[PDB]
């Protein structure tokens, strides 16, 4: 999430594809 | 807080208004 940046859906962009995003808060948090 | 930078205070800015900052860690740290 550092690095990439969030803007509207994935029901817009053209060749679009799927992934995970690995956010740092996440472990932090399970820490 | 990830689009906006804090540097020194609200006395010396010229014009300034207030405003709510939505803080990416609040949400969190309840959720």
């Amino acid at each position: 999430t550092d690095n990439t940046f969030v803007s509207g859906n994935c029901d817009v962009v053209i060749g679009i594809v799927n992934n995970t995003v690995y956010d740092p808060l996440q472990p932090e948090l399970d820490s």
